[PDB]
């Protein structure tokens, strides 16, 4: 989802609930964050499933790749955020 850009911020989510933060990874790849989920043969509810999924954002020009940090909710959202140089 969410791609919130302040003056001084920059703040991207992603929900990725059915992930567990092992089954992911996220890559800085110059001014693109690569994030890659992956989860093997799982039961749930309906049956079993496995699912996998690679995810592209363009970082603002004004973002030092170096800055860029990386968390995760207890309501499975993975934040990705980083200070805006200007």
């Amino acid at each position: 989802m969410e791609m919130r850009l302040e003056k001084d911020r920059f703040s991207v989510n992603l929900d990725v609930k059915h992930f567990s933060p092992e089954e992911l990874k996220v890559k800085v790849l110059g001014d693109v964050i690569e994030v890659h989920g992956k989860h093997e043969e799982r039961q749930d509810e309906h049956g079993f499933i496995s699912r996998e999924f690679h995810r592209k954002y363009r970082i603002p020009a004004d973002v030092d790749p170096l800055t860029i940090t990386s968390s995760m909710s207890s309501d499975g959202v993975l934040t990705v955020n980083g200070p805006r140089k200007q």
